[PDB]
């Protein structure tokens, strides 16, 4: 077989964040912020970085 | 077989963020912000970075 | 078989964060912030970095 | 005076180098290679990244 | 005076080097290689990252 | 005076080196290799990362 396989992998990531401000006001939601490397490998489901699937009575 | 395979992979990502401001007001939604490298490999589901699938009575 | 396999792996990540401010006000939501390397390999479920799936009566 | 002052400064530098080969055969010379951020603030002299001034009898 | 002052400063530097090969054969020279952040603030002299000034009789 | 002052300073430096090979054969020279953050603040002299000034009779 001799089979290499990479599922859902993050390699080699350099980041410099300098004097970044940030402000979040959230109510019942999903929020994702900033420097964001993401590998996903979902099987038989909903892959998703920000998911908001609920009721909010404001 | 001898079969290499990369599913959902992020490699080699450099980022410099300098004096970035950011402000989020969310209510029941999905929000994704900033520098964002994303590999997804969904199978039998909805791949999606910001998903908003719910009721909101503001 | 001779089969290498990487599922859900993060390697080689350098980060410098310098004078980053941050402010979160959350109510019933999901919030993810800052420098964020993430590998996921969900099977038979919803992979997701910020998930918000509940009721909020503000 | 009340003066901010940056002379010769390197801030905020991200780098990913992946499977870079390199081969140098040098004889009496200057060689500079690879990823190279350089701030230089010479006063009353020769600023220079590769300088080669000697004798070479090959 | 009341003065902030940065001379020759390197702040905030992220680096990932992965499977980098390198080979140097040098004879009497200067060689500088790889990932290289350099702040330099020479006064009354020759700033220089690779300097080669000698005799070489090959 | 009331003065802050940074001369020759290296702050905030992250590095990941993974499976880096390296080979140097040097004879009478200067060689500098690899990941290299350098702040230098020479006064009344030659700042220089690789300096090669000698005699070499090969």
């Amino acid at each position: 077989v001799g089979s290499k396989t990479k599922e859902g992998v993050v390699h080699g990531v350099a980041t410099v964040a300098e004097k970044t401000k940030e402000q979040v006001t959230n109510v019942g939601g999903a929020v994702v912020t900033g420097v964001t490397a993401v590998a996903q490998k979902t099987v038989e489901g909903a892959g998703s970085i920000a998911a908001a699937t609920g009721f909010v009575k404001k």
